[PDB]
């Protein structure tokens, strides 16, 4: 059937790690004291959790409480194990506690609070300098988790929490994250539509860390071009069409041919024939101050159909685009 694929970096990180590192099913949760925390206000709801601002009454620190509710139960232990594995890594949200909520009777994850600037407001506002700075900060998080054998699989603006005042950034919501095992087939139903990689959209299951690099590319494109989202599909099929209208259909066919992937025949009537566009197409008087040759070359190396051809997180940090950024 399909041609197999392996990550070109950190391929065997988990194979050379003890069972207990990646065997999240066997992880035993360590419970804290739910009475330490007092819920203050509801911040949001997702498909698998309700999120509250709270106070840790033992130290008076503001905190965030994520009360879980998933239908697949092993997912709870997956997120917990991932968070524990990545704790203290650069720009990774810190899991501060795990408590049993008395009302839901489910695990509640307690994180450090981030005084956040809304991305709707914060994008279309960032300077060229600030875009490069924050991209480098996100890359620190991704190289860290990739190096630890973990793919995020839901990189998007909402999951990048920015305290713009202290110029602080954290990658959050590791509930879709998975351990990368070479040759493993994964669920293509991950990530949010506008940020789904071509691999997901063509049903290619043997994907890897490089999925997050496509998502990051979608974020970068939306920032430098001031078009939110950059690839604006009406559904998952139209999502691939929107991509092909930019990257072209010939490189798409080359990609699926390389892996002996067959497109859903549904595309016969909607995909059409599209040339690759030059990135200057998307530059105009209102975004030109955010665009540079370095920015375009960097973006070009992220937004590639072939997941194997994308810059890795580590390579991306090497890019000329980041030369202007002061290295702490
Ligand atoms: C999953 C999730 C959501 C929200 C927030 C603030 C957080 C969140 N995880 C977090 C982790 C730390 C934090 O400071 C805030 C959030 C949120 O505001 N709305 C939906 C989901």
């Amino acid at each position: 059937g399909p041609v197999p694929s392996r990550a070109r970096v950190y391929t065997d990180v988990n194979t050379h790690r003890p069972r207990e590192y990646w065997d999240y099913e066997s992880h035993v949760v360590e419970w804290g004291n739910q009475d330490d925390y007092q819920l203050v206000r509801k911040l949001g709801r997702g498909k698998y959790s309700e999120v509250f601002e709270a106070i840790n009454i033992t130290n008076n620190e503001k905190v965030v409480v994520k009360i879980l509710k998933p239908v697949k139960k092993k997912k709870i232990k997956r997120e917990i194990k991932i968070l524990e594995n990545l704790r203290g890594g650069p720009n990774i949200i810190t899991l501060a506690d795990i408590v049993k909520d008395p009302v839901s009777r489910t695990p509640a994850l307690v994180f450090e609070h981030v005084n956040n600037t809304d991305f709707k407001q914060l994008y279309q506002t960032l300077t060229d300098y600030d875009i490069r700075f924050y991209m480098y900060e996100i890359l620190k998080a991704l190289d860290y988790c990739h190096s630890m054998g973990i793919m995020h699989r839901d990189v998007k603006p909402h999951n990048v929490m920015i305290d713009h005042e202290h110029r602080k950034l954290r990658l959050i919501d590791w509930g879709l994250a998975e351990f990368y095992h070479p040759g493993q087939e994964y669920n293509v139903r991950v990530a949010s539509r506008y940020f789904k990689g071509p691999e997901l959209l063509v049903d290619y299951q043997m994907y890897d860390y490089s999925l997050d690099m496509w998502s990051l590319g979608c974020m970068l494109a939306s920032m430098i071009f001031r078009k939110e989202p950059f690839f604006h599909g009406h559904d998952n099929y139209d999502q691939l069409v929107r991509i092909a209208k930019v990257l072209g259909t010939e490189d798409l066919y080359d990609y699926i041919d390389k892996y002996n992937i067959e497109l859903d025949p549904r595309f016969n009537d909607i995909l059409g024939r599209h040339s690759r566009k030059r990135w200057e197409r998307f530059v105009h008087s209102e975004n030109q101050h955010l665009v540079s040759p370095e920015a375009l070359d960097f973006l070009d190396k992220l937004l590639r159909y072939d997941h194997q051809s994308r810059l890795t997180a580590r390579e991306a940090m090497e890019h000329p685009y980041f030369y202007t950024v002061v290295k702490d």
